[PDB]
């Protein structure tokens, strides 16, 4: 068990009375009053100790990525990797180490929408044996900008805006697309935000990147720069838009759900880990500078290898005490990994630290369960707030001959100690300025752009045109589409149609044909259907429940999660029409005999909003799900001018729709039904 | 202008050029480095000092009302209400009083969706000649409990489940509706709350309640048992749920929009403050107890009397610095209004200061431009996190010979100082119960399903 | 070993690496730079992690009784007291508690000195195996004020000046007079830190009260009134105003290092817990009202009645942990026991779960392990700043279907809950007032003063003197004086001596001849003088270290803790003069030899400031202590005019001296040598 450490600070109430926070055994359901109709008394100290705890009940919630969710697992090595890095995780073949990770959006604050339109975070911790390593990353390669000092006008742009807090989790408005214009690094973190990798499936069809080129150092010193990628075995998968909104509204918990149903049905989530190398006096050579974050590496320059595999298969027992104390930190590092000079991640390390002071209001929440390293903490630190340990050495300072020398240094040579790379040097003057070598904001955004499917790319296009045709500023757009002109003119052509722009004449500076692989997600059917859920249309009239209980137990089979839907909670009807909506669903099948809500009186029931089994199957069709109809349901499909000959629509025999809706589920978006420029 | 005291906090960056939070001038694009491609330096001032702030910008949300919006206005009195209140804002016809309104959901948290159902808040604060008075209220006009020591348990059951989080600002979950009925008190609001009051089309289209039995008394003592309603100009209206769901995702920000739109274009919202008035001794006249939060008084029984108008006719500058600090407290009372036994409102006078020192980091939130009041502060206390003033008395007690008396004591004689309503008594043993008079769950519950219409 | 529950808490570095807070072993002794000679990098996590910590150690001190120190202990219940209170930490005979205990001052900051005159604090935490129940009181029997809403206004008028903030932990300035006189009230307690009980020789050397009165309440619902008393087992014992000033300077930490010295000696403290009990019905019986804390109920009309007894046998391992961040409270209250209405503890029960809140930033405070109860949480309570534990119920509500009703709710009945007494009842009209039974502000200061001896009411005066002398408001000064003619005449005119003023006339209106037993201080010898200190004066020249040594030797055969000091650290000396002065000892003996640094070459050594050794001498004399000298030694009592006739001077043999010392010490004080006005 993953949690396994953290079970002896586990409360168990079951069978016990009700206690004060200081013990003794209470009644709490009444307030101490004078006489029967009486004022409460300040005496009533139950009163006051269980609201003290209610009215303080609530932290800052993070200032970036407020909206998430986590749970524990277990990273296994593939290898012993000694011979590229000393870190202790990665030390043996079969080596195991638990792990939290937490995902989340960037912008929203704590309670808005999992399927917002933005990047994505990805964040790891190994309980090491030498201490915690976390790698803090996002499911995007590339960050907005490229020097930390820049985090909070980014932020500021993106969030909403500071008269009248609007918009919730958007990017959708003036201030983020006057930065994004006015700032052109924004434009590659951009462009992967207005694709799938802003709206993905779920957690589990993201893969997650450290962003930052690292070090790894072995015990010798020698180093080799590198960076993270987690590669998802579930397979990337994501929404489009018009389907996000609506399930913005209808499940704003859809991703944290996602991901607690696939672990609590056995179902684990898995990513491979893995790096790519280059050697140190490669930083430079492959067309930009490896320390610059707004730029990612092309697999075609340096092959992906993997070092092992990461597991979720545990959820938490409380969401507040672990996944919402959890303390993330990119200065979170062990012996055997170093830094870059890349100036963002510089910042960072100063970032994280410091936030915890605001959301913990202390220096000791390093000490809080899920913050704990498994490795023993022996240090002079004392005092602090919420202090929770009581320290044994009383000379609690070094060098001194009272504590006869412990706890002692540690570094390369003695101790395992952690040490900065031997090799690494700094010349120059001190500047406030950039690397020239950073300058090219357009080319990579290019080959992102060249590298997606053509509906993808449409995707892409009407993100952006959806976006910017919130911006009100009319110089705000134009700014956009110059920006926009400078990686390629036929999408800021395509752009400025939405907006009712003439888009500027061609700027080749930049253009370019490359395409590198492993960007696009609707390039790729998925590994795997086990999880993806089914919403089977039947009704409680006739004989149609008992044959979608008949084409339940079947998918389920294959590791779908269905859902028989009907008027009324009948036996074997796990939801009725009016909680129900296409968006919860990866399919669509209409039951036999289903058809007759499809129209007249019976699409219309008190037991539902007019028309809704007619708008499920149209959202599933129109959104590019497979949907289907067994037998005499083909005319709901009819009803809905769909026709069984198209793409990713099934009609006929139970056997024949349940293979291919299995089949249908893999392709999982049918993107002939998207209209292309 | 209803913000005009606020001019003086006021920070204009027009033209300026960017300095630190220490004064001098800076730039700050570009972190310092040791070298062209070097690390960055401990020694970078700029970098931490601006860092800083943004690492520190959130403060903890609302335990409850986490999602919400305000704006500022003024309140007219209709008339010289002197023979019901002694209460200065209510003390002569035309007379004006500057107010701020945040409205909210209850549930969800602080991004969650305006348009989920929920029941709404509806929190006033007039800031009067003699202190600020706060009617913080709701727009449905029972509450689902009857004693405030059971507050966490409700919003507990109501709020996401521990272990998930799941689900954001709904009461469609197990543990809301295994609350509901183990708790038929609940029964009432919750009726409200599955009505249009739950999915409102706007902040501008509620009326709203103080819930609450409260005393309006007199200069001589006299007082009369009160109900606070506002009564929107606008007239109600409701959204369908199959269209709020939508809603949800498609504008998260509808409610807060319309609210700032209206004001923006210059169709300022309107509500009237009415009151219904009952002697002391009809407190149990009605078919139940006027002390208990989950009935409201049938208006057949006593009517709405209206004493005066409220306008919100500006929106804030700075969301957070008005909207985000406010903090709201019935306990916010002053000459002329009382308490009374109502076991909900009294836990409530207790948990709003304390919730103060948890969203505010100290005690001296009321120095905050929104929160102070425009008539003054003259006390002996000192001192606190983030104190913004330097007291001139060196004689911070009382009584004292050296400061001559001063600041001095009031009452109801001397000082317009606030008083307990003279004749509220206490009488029988201290326990640990409710009165047999709020045993009904059920016939209000049935009251308000009646008089909807088929639809 | 009453720390036990705290051991899984212990962090033990020796033999180990050095790390960060998040693992990982580390260098920390050195900056990463660029360059030999550069500046130091952000990146250095190292050095952040370091300074963070050691930038954010402090919390805020207490508002009140900030200076302090505290031990672990046991309580014992002598009795099965059923009969009386269902509390389970007095249910059965020799049944143990663990206790924490903290002793302070009030008005003093951290740092403050240990023996300025004040109140001090006494507070108590049994941890019972029904939760943790505080008995958080003080050395002296009775409160300045008689409503809770007046705290801030006696405290800020005696803390500090607001503009300049002076003086640092005292009375002795214009705000405070000027309060005590405003608000007559102020008058008893104000008494009391004026005699002796405003500057104990030791925490271990004090009685304790809980002031106010409390109930008992059986599992039937009867009532008792009760007063706690906390009755010291080393007997009560007091310095003189003129040595705990130079001591505040000499070692501001005399109390805290005699406690701690007592524990690691195996010296242990006691004190009996005993209750004064009376019905419900004398509440108003005995002349003042039982709600009102400032006054006390005279042992006359209620015997002390012995309970249990509660010895402290362990010191702190880490005293920010433990001692510093203890967090009492008179609303941890428990099954048995319950409030009274008096207006002063009833705001009290507010203010102390309040403060929590500034002092720990978070309301999970019960949760560190000096707080934390023995005897189970179990609740709906969830989250806040700092949550350390992770529940496993997930339905945290009631009432609940879902969790089956747990937990469950508890009272007089079912499951031993906590129950208000079912007697008590409310009556009349809700007010902003006081009873009238509350009036009388000047007989039990009458009382009081009667009840001390001739020289013990010389210190109240000359206390009183020395402090309203220091107010520079004449009117104020003459507000004194007519306040305090209203308890005494006698007083007021000998206290106007110092002040320059004609004290008023007589005013009969509350003068009494009436004396109670108990409150005095020096009327009663000492009941052992294990512990208490002697300080060999003696020299490294000549044959007096080897007597010195031979005289330590014999008197820590009588449990006394001996200095042997020299001019430098022979072998044999314990202290050098340099380092050494009168306040550090309850006794001085001077060796026999050591007379040569009375006078003479011996007495111009460089190794002290001038005159030592003759200071040391006069000073701990003219403070009343016993003194002596052996042999030849007697020259040094002569070179300072004093004589062996003298009571508490000692000469002779060394049988002798030892003899008369350990008896001298029994004695403490000789007040003898203190003059009387008249
Ligand atoms: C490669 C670029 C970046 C990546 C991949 C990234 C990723 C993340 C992630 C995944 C989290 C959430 C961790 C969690 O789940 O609790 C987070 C939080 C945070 N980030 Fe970043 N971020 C980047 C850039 C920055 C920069 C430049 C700054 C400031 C210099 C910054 C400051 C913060 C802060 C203050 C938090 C809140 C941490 C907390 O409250 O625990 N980030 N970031
Ligand atoms: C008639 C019953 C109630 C009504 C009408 C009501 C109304 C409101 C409103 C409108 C707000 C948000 C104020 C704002 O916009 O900032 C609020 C917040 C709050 N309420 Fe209540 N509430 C009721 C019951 C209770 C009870 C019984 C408790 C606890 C005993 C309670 C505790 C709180 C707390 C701690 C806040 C947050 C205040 C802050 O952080 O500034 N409420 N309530
Ligand atoms: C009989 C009257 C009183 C007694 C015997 C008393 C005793 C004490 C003692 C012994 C302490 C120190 C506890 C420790 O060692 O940590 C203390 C602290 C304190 N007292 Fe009192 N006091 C009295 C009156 C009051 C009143 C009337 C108030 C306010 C209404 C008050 C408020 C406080 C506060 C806020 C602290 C700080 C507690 C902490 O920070 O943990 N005291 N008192």
């Amino acid at each position: 068990d993953a949690r396994q450490r953290l079970k002896e600070v586990e409360v168990d109430d079951n069978g016990q009375f009700m206690t004060t926070d200081f013990g003794g055994n209470i009644e709490e359901q009444f307030s101490l009053k004078a006489g029967g109709r009486g004022s409460t008394l300040l005496e009533d100290f139950i009163f006051r100790q269980k609201l003290q705890h209610f009215d303080h009940e609530r932290i800052p919630e993070r200032v970036v990525h407020a909206r998430g969710a986590g749970a524990h697992g277990i990273f296994t090595s593939y290898g012993d990797w000694s011979n590229i890095t000393a870190a202790s995780f990665l030390g043996a073949k079969d080596k195991q180490t638990p792990v939290f990770v937490r995902f989340s959006t960037v912008a929203g604050s704590r309670g808005s929408a999992d399927t917002a339109r933005d990047v994505h975070g990805f964040a790891t911790r190994f309980y090491t044996d030498e201490g915690n390593f976390d790698i803090v990353g996002n499911n995007i390669p590339v960050f907005f900008i490229q020097d930390a000092i820049r985090f909070p006008d980014l932020i500021h742009s993106v969030k909403p805006s500071p008269d009248n807090e609007v918009p919730q989790a958007a990017t959708a408005h003036d201030s983020a697309w006057d930065f994004f214009s006015s700032q052109p690094s924004a434009l590659h973190t951009l462009f992967w935000a207005m694709s799938g990798n802003g709206i993905p499936r779920s957690y589990r069809h993201m893969d997650g990147f450290g962003i930052h080129t690292f070090r790894l150092v072995t015990e010798d010193g020698k180093s080799k720069l590198v960076k993270w990628h987690w590669k998802t075995k579930q397979g990337k998968a994501a929404l489009v838009w018009e389907e996000a909104q609506v399930l913005a509204g209808k499940n704003a918990d859809f991703h944290r759900q996602d991901l607690w149903d696939a672990i609590e049905s056995g179902n684990a989530p898995s990513w491979e880990l893995a790096v790519q190398l280059i050697d140190e006096d490669k930083a430079q050579a492959y067309g930009f500078d490896l320390l610059d974050p707004t730029k990612f590496l092309p697999e075609e320059f340096a092959p992906l290898q993997v070092l092992g595999e990461m597991t979720l298969n545990r959820n938490p027992m409380n969401y507040f005490a672990e996944t919402e104390q959890i303390s993330f930190q990119p200065g979170h590092i062990v012996r055997g990994v170093d830094f870059t000079e890349d100036p963002l991640l510089q910042g960072r390390l100063y970032s994280y630290l410091d936030t915890q002071l605001n959301r913990h209001r202390g220096p000791n929440f390093e000490q809080l369960p899920i913050n704990r390293p498994v490795s023993g903490v022996h240090n002079n630190h004392r005092d602090g707030q919420g202090q929770a340990w009581i320290h044994k050495n009383i000379h609690h300072y070094s060098p001194s001959y009272l504590n006869k020398g412990y706890p002692a240094q540690a570094n390369q040579t003695v101790g395992r100690g952690f040490f900065t790379t031997p090799g690494r040097t700094a010349s120059g003057v001190l500047n406030r300025e950039l690397s020239a070598t950073f300058d090219d904001h357009y080319t990579q955004p290019r080959l992102f752009f060249n590298s997606l499917t053509p509906v993808e790319q449409q995707f892409v296009i009407n993100a952006i045109r959806f976006e910017a045709s919130h911006v009100t500023n009319e110089q705000v757009k134009k700014n956009v589409l110059e920006q926009l002109n400078k990686i390629s003119n036929d999408v800021a052509k395509r752009v400025a149609v939405a907006l009712g722009l003439e888009a500027p004449q061609p700027d080749p500076t930049y253009y370019h044909n490359n395409v590198t692989r492993g960007v696009s997600i609707f390039n790729e059917s998925l590994p795997t259907i086990a999880t993806l859920r089914v919403g089977v249309l039947s009704t409680t009239k006739g004989g149609s429940l008992d044959k979608a209980k008949a084409l339940k137990e079947q998918l389920e089979k294959d590791g779908l999660k269905v859902t028989v839907i009907a008027e009324y909670l009948a036996s074997g009807v796990d939801q009725t029409y009016s909680a129900a909506d296409a968006t919860a669903f990866d399919a669509v099948v209409v039951a036999e005999g289903a058809e007759r809500v499809f129209s007249g009186k019976g699409a219309m029931s008190p037991l539902f909003p007019a028309g809704r089994p007619s708008q499920i199957l149209t959202d599933g069709y129109r959104w590019g799900k497979p949907v289907a109809a067994v037998g005499s349901a083909k005319k709901a499909l009819q009803s809905i001018g769909v026709e069984e000959k198209e793409a990713g629509v099934y009609a006929g025999a139970q056997d024949e729709v349940i293979k291919g809706v299995e089949e249908g589920l893999k392709v999982f978006k049918f993107l002939e039904r998207f209209a292309v420029d």
